[PDB]
């Protein structure tokens, strides 16, 4: 047995309208606190299995929205409250130094293990302070052990993307005349997982001395097989230059009878079919 | 002005008919050494300007090759020799404890900066030592600043895999009773750099009410694009499974004209194209 207490409060917020707020609160004790804030605009995601609460608001509507919120903590021993106060205003009515998305993120793909830098250039006066949020709750790259960190810039930078970084991101700068979130912007990881297969098969051919037939062998997959010809031993097609997916054996003039083997290759396995010319 | 000096030198070698022998030969100096050996079956690569050579009979025919084979090495002050012996079996007279391949390498691509492991398992008595050739140079992995390295089972690992390290490799095991050689096995390092591009356009088009048309989407690139749709903000496509390269949009019964969005999307680049119903 044990009373909760707050790892992290809701600080006050000063928003604008048709953007976005967002309020944190958790806490941690034993047994587990369970965090709870007190309308279709309004939404809560939880985190670290409930202890965590985000509540947040959009599209804000002044003046409305402009309310103090509570952040409540049950637990077997006790419960505990926070506040925090929202303003927001129009885009009429703006200080001067009110923060202003630049260049914000936008929809990437990244293939896994590849670095994702998710820009974000934010004006404002005092300059202001970049956060990122992803699927509505705040990245913490203090929590990545080194593999996620914010540049000088705002930029987020994640190296070795893997699966769990897939999701909707958005940039938020903060200063003291308020808050400001940028457009959001999808990232998917992309996993090339799909073993080497022919589309479409050579075929067998029986022609006259020159003799003249085109062979194809189309294969797929993810990644995308090279596509060599072989008459046993000697391959025919030149490293330097092999096509990817699609390779078709132009024979011009023939006069004995020969089996060529077309190969489909990729990271992920080779494949064989072969076409016998008579 | 100096005399040129050897940084290596040959040594003797036990061969097998039909297999492949190899004496690797360098200096150094002030002004630079070039280094000489003295047929179809030979062949010589040189490495480091000139300054290196490679000796390479295949295949081996005796006692024809059976003989002793110098490394000269030119140089502005004067001129060294080097000596090394070849001696060559046939299988039916190889003794007991002679190299044996278990397991060879084979054909592999590799993507970009993925790792590479040319397998290689050699019996032999006593047990062989491997090295490794490429493009029938020999390998130093202690060059390589710990990119490259032997593992303890004869593997070449290949990591933070580079253009450079396509080639042909071959494992070699050596010990007191002779060399033996693998089957070469080729190397492909797969870089995938080409933008996504629409191969099959949406279609515009013009019905009654319900008012069934499919329309289709195909795009290409390496890696190959996701491809989604959307009718301006909303987008149909659920993320879990979205297709690769290609999307057809299945329309039921419509009543209302509206303008349908394809997306092509690769970590190269995002591209649109749009199709209009009236
Ligand atoms: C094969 O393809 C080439 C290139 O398109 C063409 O010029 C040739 O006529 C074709 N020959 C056939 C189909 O026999
Ligand atoms: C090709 O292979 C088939 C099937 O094994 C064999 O019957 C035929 O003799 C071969 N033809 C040639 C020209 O090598
Ligand atoms: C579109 O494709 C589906 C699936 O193949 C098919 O069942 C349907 O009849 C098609 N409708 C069209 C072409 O209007
Ligand atoms: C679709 O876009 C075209 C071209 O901009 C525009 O002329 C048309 O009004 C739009 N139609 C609909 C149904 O939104
Ligand atoms: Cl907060
Ligand atoms: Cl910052
Ligand atoms: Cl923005
Ligand atoms: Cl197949
Ligand atoms: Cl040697
Ligand atoms: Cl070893
Ligand atoms: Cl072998
Ligand atoms: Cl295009």
């Amino acid at each position: 047995e044990e009373p909760p207490r707050f790892i992290k409060e809701p600080k006050d917020q000063i928003g604008v309208s048709g953007g976005v707020a967002s309020f944190v609160c958790q806490a941690t004790g034993d047994p587990k606190p369970r965090v709870t804030w007190n309308s279709q605009r309004f939404e809560t995601i939880e985190f670290d299995e409930s202890a965590g609460a985000v509540l947040r608001i959009q599209p804000l509507r002044t003046p409305r929205d402009e309310n103090v919120y509570e952040c409540v903590a049950q637990n077997s021993v006790g419960e505990i409250t926070v506040h925090a106060k929202l303003t927001v205003l129009r885009e009429d009515q703006l200080p001067s130094g009110f923060p202003n998305i630049d260049m914000g993120p936008q929809l990437k793909v990244v293939e896994r293990t590849r670095t994702a830098t998710m820009l974000c250039a934010a004006s404002g006066n005092p300059d202001p302070e970049i956060t990122w949020f992803k699927d509505f709750l705040p990245v913490d790259p203090s929590a990545s052990n080194g593999r996620i960190k914010q540049l000088r810039s705002g930029a987020l930078q994640i190296e070795s993307s893997e699966e769990t970084d897939q999701g909707k991101y958005e940039c938020v700068a903060t200063n003291s005349a308020g808050v400001r979130y940028s457009s959001p912007a999808n990232l998917y990881v992309r996993v090339q997982n799909v073993a080497p297969r022919f589309s479409i098969l050579p075929m067998s051919h029986e022609i006259m001395p020159g003799g003249n037939v085109n062979i194809t062998c189309v294969a797929v997959g993810s990644p995308m097989p090279y596509v060599k010809w072989m008459q046993g031993a000697e391959d025919l097609t030149p490293e330097d230059d092999m096509p990817v997916g699609r390779n078709v054996l132009e024979l011009t003039d023939v006069k004995d009878s020969a089996n060529y083997t077309c190969v489909a290759m990729s990271s992920l396995g080779v494949i064989e079919a072969v076409a016998q010319i008579t």
